[PDB]
């Protein structure tokens, strides 16, 4: 995160560090079993790694839970981004407690102007490498799809939506990828692309969770 906040320990308690010896991405908890994370975030050996605040101390609130199964998603196509999420299983159950909590997926999309909290681990410089130990954050509102389009001609899908700020500035960067875009307590993106980090007229690139509520529920049910 470009720009942000330290947000304060354990305050975002559905963010999640992805691992595997070493942070990659971040991920969204969404029920005692199941993270939500970008498709470009791949991998296996994936440990998710849950009340984290500093992910180079142990502090006292983390818990530290294997993969047992990781679903990107059907339509996933890594040189588009299109459809940049996945579903990835715990193989047992969180603790949920006020540190580590599960995040609500959307009832309805949401819209240009609403105010957001993305947070993550990832790099918090535009021209260079500054990677925190802490979580930041940044508040930031959607784009409208028009801008976002303007932005980036022939690239943003149905599935993307734009959220930042177009003066550049304040932005998520790399290292963040998979993490939460949380608007009025619901999970309505998925850090997944953009060019550069917090640069005049690109800002961040989101995948619009709303779109995969169905297939989120619906594949939980039988997995
Ligand atoms: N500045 C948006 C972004 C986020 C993650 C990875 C690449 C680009
Ligand atoms: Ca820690």
């Amino acid at each position: 995160i470009v720009g942000g906040y330290t947000c304060g320990a354990n305050t975002v308690p559905y963010q999640v560090s992805l691992n595997s010896g070493y942070h990659f991405c971040g991920g969204s908890l969404i029920n005692s079993q199941w993270v939500v994370s970008a498709a470009h975030c791949y991998k296996s050996g994936i440990q998710v790694r849950l009340g984290e605040d500093n992910i180079n101390v142990v502090e006292g609130n983390e818990q530290f839970i294997s993969a047992s199964k990781s679903i990107v998603h059907p339509s996933y196509n890594s040189n588009t981004l299109n459809n940049d999420i996945m579903l990835i299983k715990l193989k047992s159950a969180a603790s949920l407690n006020s540190r580590v909590a599960s995040i609500s997926l959307p009832t309805s999309c949401a819209s240009a102007g609403t105010q957001c909290l993305i947070s993550g681990w990832g790099n918090t410089k535009s021209s260079g490498t500054s990677y925190p130990d802490v979580l930041k954050c940044l508040k930031a509102p959607i784009l409208s799809d028009s801008s976002c389009k303007s932005a980036y001609p022939g690239q943003i899908t149905s599935n993307m939506f734009c959220a930042g700020y177009l003066e550049g500035g304040k932005d998520s960067c790399q290292g963040d990828s998979g993490g939460p875009v949380v608007c009025s307590g619901k999970l309505q993106g998925i850090v997944s692309w953009g060019s550069g980090c917090a640069q005049k007229n690109k800002p961040g690139v989101y995948t619009k969770v709303c779109n995969y509520v169905s297939w989120i529920k619906q594949t939980i049910a039988s997995n």
